[PDB]
This record gives structure tokens, C-alpha cells and sequence, in this order.
């Protein structure tokens, strides 16, 4: 049997980089979305064409609230409905942008901020290690290469970042005794927002001494591919930065 | 005219120590509390009595919810109405359990863990910033063992992490209106009053330097230094206090 | 045309699997060692009989001297001499010991520490670029250069110094196109004098699964930062060590 | 009695600031030097007219050879000689100069940036521990709060800046159990180079986050003199940057 992931987020970007090459790979997967329900079913009607019964979907908003561990739950029994097993999770799902300390109320930027980055993977993660040899179990969370350079009025997105190296570190060490093995990959400038004119985009690809070009998706998702395969067996803990030398340049 | 602090979490322990510090160097103080009533209120009469309407007291909880950003702007608010001003805020309130992966709903356990150590510390932030020779600092209790974490503690030690990432982004974002934006890290220090003896002795143990927990006043002494004159350059910085604990392997 | 390695410290342990790896990958390799000759040769005979004319063995001492930049500078021509190119060099070979701060004069364990975990690289990786494909440089370096073992100031040191190598040299490389990255182990392959009491002390304190890496695994992670996997990645260190750093005291 | 400090290249600039501090606040004082012998001799002069026989100048080379040992050594006796003791070591002298990996040969580079930056501290730290409640001994390591983001072309140095912050830790955890604490001070731009035209030293300045400016010699020392007191007893291992925020500012 096909081994499963879970990967929030996937519909596009990023995300939608991580499922296709999992599915490329030999897994199943959940494409889980917020918003985004057009490209994902897209995207499931893509993977299954190529391999029957091999992609489903999953909405949540993974805002911080009240019923956030019902839905992190629902999404992690979404792939034992479909497959019966949930071999990986991958936490990319990612509210992004500023929150100046001098639009949304302040208790709805903490929410999304901090629940997207940090909350939901704390609870997906949870959820994961309670319903669960040549098992190969791991958890991949999606980081940030410059959380110790940040961007300017970005300090809500920076905590929930930082909080998610802790439950990566955290994790790795608590579910070792399962074998359940937790790493990250923190891009630097990968996809820049879509909203970004070329000339900002051509700011920041201007910084990377590596090609002086962001990170292609599936460049990102490659990293993804090495944690969660049998050659990272004894890698847990580890964060693997992809960001073409972008945060070792100095202000 | 004195300048003025605001201590979150001083009824007792390190809090307690930093407000009396604070207080011998000068400072009017704003005694922050939760549970710790009795305490608070004796705190502010001792301190009175040294030097009469330099401290208060302020109860809040903060606890993560929607009104979390009114009761911190409340917090600041009180410094303004008892001083006249608010010069310096420590970030120490802190709660601290285990919360195993595999009482409290886990719910309560996030607005806790994640509200009291890293959002409450940025709303507070973004009402002492707003407020605004001065030497406006702000100074915030982090874990010299974020790295290297107690087991089964991951929304205690996810909160520290955020706390880290505040200090630095708040360092960042802040330094521009003079406002340093710093951090003390202790290691073990009072070990938890539930803790056994046998226990905090084999803690204790562990310590390099001393093979003894850091005195509230050690942390405190590093708060001062923060606060004062002679970091005015200093800014996005954490201090591990520690003894050397971080730096022993398994 | 196969692309070539050197791997230094390649006649034994991790060395010896990550030379193995990159044969089996596809690379012709200069297998460098110091004073493991017999060793040397037998790999070398090993995966020349695999594919011929595709191994060659290369002596040198990395200790740190003033004919420190020659031995490095002819380790790297010894890989052109061989196979024509030298698209990947691994810095491996260590020298560990401990070095109390209170037979060997400190004069030569600086050399010796110093000279094999840092200088070496170093120089290795100046006359690497001088002498230029996916190109890139691993260096091995230490999950617990943080947590460091007792008494091993100079080892820690050198350690410490090649990940600032590391870092430098992935900046300033980069508009060559030259990656520059790191593997850490935290236990993998124990030292051959090390009592078995004293391995397991260390087995059993590591999260998953209370063992060392193989060093295989070691080698896993050496071959991903080389591939085409790893394009975008430089400056970066792999720890591969079953969650050992995130154990406190 | 009085204590007594050891400061590495204590004639100009930061470690002159240092000295003239750890002197104001109590302490006798070794001016170590190497080639500045007028600038070291007044120095001493200027203290020891405010205290009688408080200060004594040590010249010796750091870089790296086969007699390091024996002048570290020596640096050491030369406190012990003056003042009877040696409480501080403040490793401060330091070669900062380019080496590009694509005229002084490159073993020169290695033995000066190296022995500078990091052996030469190695030795006087054993200098220093061998030769030893009331008590209160540390050492204070100058590092750089930039190392993780290295200016280009600077390999050798930044090599030496970070097994100088190995150096700080290792002897941190090994020499706690004689009470010496060992601790860091990491500038990011303070007295810039002297001959560095103003509008260069204004680029570096613009990115200063605290103040637009370049610490003092003086806020440095402010640091040093922290560390060695009676309000750090149970710091031990750490580095205070003394930055500005500089290293939290992105390219
Ligand atoms: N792009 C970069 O350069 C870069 C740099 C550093 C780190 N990273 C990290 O890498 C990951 C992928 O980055 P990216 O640019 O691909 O991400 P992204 O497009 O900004 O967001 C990915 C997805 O997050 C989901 N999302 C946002 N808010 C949500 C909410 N409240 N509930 C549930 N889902 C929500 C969205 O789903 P819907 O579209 O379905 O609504 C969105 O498609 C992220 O974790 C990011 O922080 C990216
Ligand atoms: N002790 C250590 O060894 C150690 C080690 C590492 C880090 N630190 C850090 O240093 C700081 C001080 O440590 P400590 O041991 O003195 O702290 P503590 O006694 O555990 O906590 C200090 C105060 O936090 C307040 N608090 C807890 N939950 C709260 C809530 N929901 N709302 C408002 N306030 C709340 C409590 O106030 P009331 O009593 O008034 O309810 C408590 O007195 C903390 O930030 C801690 O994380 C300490
Ligand atoms: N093993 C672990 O648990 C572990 C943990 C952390 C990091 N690492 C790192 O991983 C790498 C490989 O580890 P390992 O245990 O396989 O190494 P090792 O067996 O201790 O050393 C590898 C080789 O280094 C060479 N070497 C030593 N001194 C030399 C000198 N002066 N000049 C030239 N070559 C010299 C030796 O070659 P000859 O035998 O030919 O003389 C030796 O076989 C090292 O960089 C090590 O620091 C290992
Ligand atoms: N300035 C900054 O912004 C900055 C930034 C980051 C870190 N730091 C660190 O802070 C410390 C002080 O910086 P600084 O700018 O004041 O340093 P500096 O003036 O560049 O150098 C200090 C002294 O080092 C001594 N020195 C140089 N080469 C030597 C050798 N071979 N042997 C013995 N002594 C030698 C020199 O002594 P003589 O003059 O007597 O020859 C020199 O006066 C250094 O460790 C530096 O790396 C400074
Ligand atoms: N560009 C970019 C992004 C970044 C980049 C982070 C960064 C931080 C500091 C300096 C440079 C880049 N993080 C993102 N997260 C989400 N969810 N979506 C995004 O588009 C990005
Ligand atoms: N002991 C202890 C504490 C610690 C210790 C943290 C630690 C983590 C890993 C290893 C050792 C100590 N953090 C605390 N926070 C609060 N609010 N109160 C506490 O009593 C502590
Ligand atoms: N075990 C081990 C080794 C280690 C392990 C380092 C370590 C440091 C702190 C705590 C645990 C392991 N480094 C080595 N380097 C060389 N060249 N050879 C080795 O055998 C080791
Ligand atoms: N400016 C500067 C210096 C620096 C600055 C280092 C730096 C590295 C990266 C980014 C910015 C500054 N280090 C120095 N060391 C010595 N001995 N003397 C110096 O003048 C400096």
C-alpha cells in the first residue's frame, strides 16, 4: 500500500509544489485549502488522473479559535477516511503580512498570524501523533530562513515562525520514542506574494548570491522530498534552509 | 522625576526581585498580579514605606483572548495614570506545565502557554510603544533552554521561542523612537515551588557554575543592567543567566 | 564524462562510506589519507574493480604548517592529474582529542586540531575554486559544537571555525556557482578506543532509536547537498543526529 | 588589595576604552600592545599618574607560531610580576584584514588572523587558568555580532571570530568548576577604521538601527566592565551584542 500525506495549503504556490511531488514520489495525499477551493480540486482531478484514487481534499481555516483542534483533527482523519494512514504531515499553510506595533482587528492578526504558523501545527501535529516495523513517519514544517533578520513591521508572523522552530525542536524530541521524526525547511525567497511588483521582486532576487534569483516551488519542495525519504532516517530536529545564501548577507 | 516600570508577573519570585531592584535604583513601579493579590498589595506597601506613591498594584490576566489587547493597553494605562509616564516594561508573567503531544482543555492550554508568554509580551509591547534624555527599554524573560527543551513542554517552549522572535523584531521595529528591546535568559533559577527537594537538587547538579540555581537577585541584576545607561547601545540582545547549564551536553 | 571527488580522510569510517557513496553515485574519486595507506589502497582497488580508472589514492598530512597550502593545493591537482576536473570536495578528515585547558606539545595539538578541522578546509576549498557542472563543497562539521565535550577546547574551536568557513565561503563562492554546506553528525561511527560501556553511555542518550548513525546515513546527507536536490542550497549545515542537540543535561 | 586585568592590544581604540575602564572602576592593569609602543607607554603613564604603580605595559605578537605559547605564557607572569595577581583577561587584540579565496602569503594570513582572533586566547586562557567566595575571575572574549553574516572575503577572520566564540563556551563549561566565568562582548560596527573616509562610514552608519550611528569604544567597554562584575557571578558562556540591532537587519 501507498503510504499517505497530509500537506496544508496545497492548492497552490508552494504547497501545491510539496503534493505533486510527494504524489510523484508514490504517496497519497490530502490537499488541504482555506480559500483556494478552485485550484484544489483542480489539482486533485490532476493527481488522480495520473493515479486513480490518489488525492482528496480537505477545507479548514486553521485561524486560531475555539474549534481549531476539531478542524486540525478533522484534517488528519480526512486521510485515514481516504487511505487509511497518515505516514507524513506537512505543515505549510501560512498566513502572511505586516502587523506594525504603532483592516483587521489586533485579535484577528494574533489569531491568523500566530494560529496559521504555529497553532494549527502544534495541533496537526498532535492530532498526527495520536492516531498512530519499516514504518517511515515524519512531520515537515515549512520555517523562515530570516526569522533572526526579519522584515520590518512583520513581528507577529515572526513569533509564529519562531514558535514553529520550538514545536519542530519540541516535537522531534517527544515523538522520537514513537519514530515519528520532525524536521523543517525554511526557504529565504522563494515565490515572492503575488502582489509584489516585478521591480520589488527584482529587489529581493538581486540580494540572493546564488544565481540572484528566488527559489523556484519545486526547488523548496525538493528539501521536503530528502526529510520525509528513507535518507534522512536519522534526521530529526533539523531545519535545512534553501535560500540560496540570502541570510548570510549583512544589512 | 523618577522614572516609572512595569513589571508583569512581580507579586513574587524573579518578578518580585526585578520590581524591588528596579525600585532601589529609582523607578516607581507598577506591581502586575493575577492570582497573587495578598502578595501584591504587601509588595506595594513595603515599597511605599521606603519611598511614599512609588508603587501600585494592577490585576490582569493574560490569558490569550479577544480582549487580551484591551487589558494590556490597561496595564500601560495604569503606569500613565499612577506616574505620569512609563519608562521601562518587563515581560516576566509566565505560565509554565507540561502539555504532552500523546484539567485544562487543550484550548485553555494554548490561550495560557502561548497568551502569557509571547502575545500578551507584544500587545504589551504595541501599548508601550503607542504611549510614547530618556532611556525607554523593554526587557523580556525568555529560557535558556529553548534549544534544548524539557520534554513534553512544547507550548511552553513554543512561547519562548515567539518571545524570542518578538525581542527581535520589537528590537528591530522599535529602535528608531530610542526604544531598546531586549531579553534575559535564566537557565534554572527558583526552582517551582510544587518541585520536590531531591529534585531541584538534581537540577541543581546539572549547573556547571556553582552547581546552584540562579538567585532571583542574579536575574534581576541582569534586568538592571538592561534597563540601564550603561546598555544604551544594546538592543535585540538575550543573556543567558545560566551558569553554563545550556552548554552541557546529555 | 563522470564527475570527480575529492573526499579527504577517505580510507576508513565515515570517510571511507561517503568516498563508497559517491562511486556508487556515479563519481570518480581521489581517496586522500594521511597515515591508513593499506586502507587507502584496498578502497581504491575496490571500486576500480567496479568500474576502472574511476579511484586513485592521495597522501597527505593536514596538520597546519607553512607547506599547509602546497599539500592542499596538490590534493586538488591531484584530482585534475587523475580525471581532468574536480566538481565536489568533501572535507572530512579530523583530528580528536582532548586538550585540557589545565606526549604532545600544545604548539602541535593546535597544528594538528586546528590545521586538520579548519585551516585544511580552508585552504582546500581557496585552491578548490582557483583551479575551476554542479559544484560544491561539504563540510563535515558537529551537531554538539554548542554542547560541547569536556575538554576539547581546540577540537571545538576547529569546528566552530569551519562553520564559519562554511558561511564565507557559500558567500563568497556563489557567484562562481560553487555551493557550500555542512553535515553535522552528533554520534555516528564511536572511536575504534572507545570502551563499549562508554558507546552505549552515548547510544542511550540519543532520541531516536538510542544508537549512533551509521555512517551511511552520514553519507545520505553528504549526497543530497551534492545533487541536483540541493541546487539552491549553500550555507547550510545538516545536522543528522537523531535529535541528540536538543537533549539538555 | 586591589584586583588586577590583562587586556590584549590596549593601546588604541576599544581596548584602550576597555582598560581605562576596568582602571576607573578599582582595577591595576596590564596594557598589552604590539606595535603601538607610544600610544601603550602614555597610556600607562596617564593611569599611573592617577594611581601610583597601576599600570605596566606587555608587548608581545600574537599571531601564530611555535613561541605563541611561551609569549601568552609570559603576558600572563608579566600581571602576576606587577600586581601579585590576575583576576580579568580581556582577549581584545585582534588582525582584521581581507584574504579572498580567489604581499603577505597565505600561511602569513592564517598565523595572524587565526592566532590573533583565537590561539592566542586559547593560550592566554590556559595561561591564565593555570596560574590559579572574595574571588571573582573571568575572562571576556571580544567577538563579532556579525559572524553569521561575514563581510565578503573575510574567511580567515570570521573563522577566527567563531572558534572564538567555541573558545568562550568550551572554556566556559571547563572552567566553571574553578569559578572562572568566561563571556563574550560582539561589537557590529563601533570605531570604524581610522583612515575610513566618513561617507563609507556613513553607509555602514545608515544601517545601524539604534541611532544611525557606530557605537562608542566607551559603550563597549560598558559591556566589559558588566561581565566582570559582581552583578554577572552566574553568567558564564554568554555573548552580549553590543549592536544597535545591526545583525537583526536583513540585506
Ligand atoms: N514564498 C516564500 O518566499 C517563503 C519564504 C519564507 C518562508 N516561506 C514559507 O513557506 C510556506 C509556503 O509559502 P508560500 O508563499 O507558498 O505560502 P502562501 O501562498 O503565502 O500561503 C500558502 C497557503 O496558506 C493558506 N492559508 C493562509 N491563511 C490561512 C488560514 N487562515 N487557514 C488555512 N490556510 C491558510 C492559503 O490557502 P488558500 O489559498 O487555500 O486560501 C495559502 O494558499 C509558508 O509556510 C511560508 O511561511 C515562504
Ligand atoms: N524559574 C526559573 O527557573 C526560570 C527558568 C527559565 C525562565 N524563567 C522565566 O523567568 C520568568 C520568571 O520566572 P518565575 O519562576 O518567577 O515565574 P512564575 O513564578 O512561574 O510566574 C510568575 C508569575 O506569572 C504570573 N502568571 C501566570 N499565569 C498568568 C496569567 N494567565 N495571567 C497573568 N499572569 C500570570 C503569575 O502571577 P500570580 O502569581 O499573580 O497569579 C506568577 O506569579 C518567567 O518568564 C519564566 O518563564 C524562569
Ligand atoms: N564519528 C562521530 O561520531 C562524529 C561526530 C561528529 C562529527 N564527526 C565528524 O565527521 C568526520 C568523520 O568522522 P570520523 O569519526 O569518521 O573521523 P576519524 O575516523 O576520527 O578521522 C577521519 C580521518 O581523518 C584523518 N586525519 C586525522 N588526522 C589527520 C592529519 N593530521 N592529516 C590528515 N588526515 C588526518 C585520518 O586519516 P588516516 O586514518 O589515513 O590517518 C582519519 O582516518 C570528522 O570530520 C568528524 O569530526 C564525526
Ligand atoms: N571596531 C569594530 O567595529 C568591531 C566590530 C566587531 C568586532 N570588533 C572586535 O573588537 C575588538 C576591538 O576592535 P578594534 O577595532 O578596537 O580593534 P583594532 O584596533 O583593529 O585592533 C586592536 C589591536 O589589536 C592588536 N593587534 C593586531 N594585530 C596583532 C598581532 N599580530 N599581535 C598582537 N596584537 C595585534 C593591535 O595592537 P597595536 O596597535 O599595538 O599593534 C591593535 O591596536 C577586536 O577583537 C575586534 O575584532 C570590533
Ligand atoms: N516572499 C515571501 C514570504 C516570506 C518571506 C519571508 C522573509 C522574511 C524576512 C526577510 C525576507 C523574507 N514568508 C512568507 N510566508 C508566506 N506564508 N507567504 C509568503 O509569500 C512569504
Ligand atoms: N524551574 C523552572 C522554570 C523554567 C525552566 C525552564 C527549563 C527548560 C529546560 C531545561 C531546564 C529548565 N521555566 C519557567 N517558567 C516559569 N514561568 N516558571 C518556572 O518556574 C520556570
Ligand atoms: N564520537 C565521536 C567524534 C565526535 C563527536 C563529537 C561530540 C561532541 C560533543 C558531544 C558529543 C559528541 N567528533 C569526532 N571527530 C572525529 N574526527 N572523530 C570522532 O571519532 C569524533
Ligand atoms: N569596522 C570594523 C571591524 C570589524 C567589523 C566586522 C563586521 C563584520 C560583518 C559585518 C559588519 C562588520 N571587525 C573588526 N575587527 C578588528 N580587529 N578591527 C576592526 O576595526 C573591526
Amino acid at each position: 500500500e501507498a503510504p499517505a500525506a497530509v500537506v496544508t495549503g496545497a492548492a497552490k504556490r508552494i504547497g501545491r509544489a510539496i503534493a505533486v511531488k510527494l504524489h510523484q514520489t508514490g504517496y497519497r495525499v490530502v490537499i488541504h485549502y482555506h480559500n483556494s477551493a478552485e485550484a484544489a480540486v483542480s489539482l486533485a482531478d490532476e493527481l488522480n488522473k495520473e493515479r486513480s484514487n490518489t488525492a482528496v481534499v480537505c477545507q479548514a481555516d486553521l485561524t486560531n479559535s475555539n474549534v481549531l483542534p476539531a478542524s486540525c483533527e478533522e484534517i488528519i482523519n480526512s486521510c485515514f477516511r481516504a487511505f487509511g494512514r497518515c505516514d507524513v504531515l506537512v505543515n505549510n499553510a501560512s498566513a502572511f503580512y505586516p502587523t506594525p506595533l504603532v483592516g483587521k482587528t489586533v485579535e484577528t492578526q494574533v489569531a491568523e498570524l500566530i494560529g496559521t504558523n504555529a497553532i494549527a501545527p502544534f495541533l496537526l501535529t498532535m492530532s498526527f501523533a495520536q492516531r498512530q516495523t519499516s514504518s517511515n513517519l515524519s512531520i515537515v514544517n515549512l520555517c523562515d530562513a530570516m526569522v533572526d533578520q526579519p522584515c520590518m513591521a512583520f513581528s507577529l508572523y515572526n513569533m509564529g515562525k519562531h514558535a514553529l522552530v520550538g514545536l519542530t525542536q519540541s516535537a522531534a524530541l517527544e515523538l522520537a520514542p514513537y519514530g515519528i521524526r520532525v524536521n523543517g525547511v525554511a526557504p529565504g525567497v522563494s515565490l515572492l506574494p503575488v502582489a509584489m511588483g516585478e521591480e520589488e521582486k527584482d529587489k529581493w532576487r538581486r540580494k540572493v548570491p546564488l544565481g540572484r534569483r528566488e527559489a523556484s516551488a519545486e526547488q523548496i519542495a525538493d528539501a521536503v522530498i530528502f526529510l520525509v525519504s528513507g535518507s534522512a532516517q536519522y534526521i530529526t530536529g533539523s531545519i535545512i534552509k534553501v535560500d540560496g545564501g540570502l541570510s548570510l548577507v549583512h544589512a
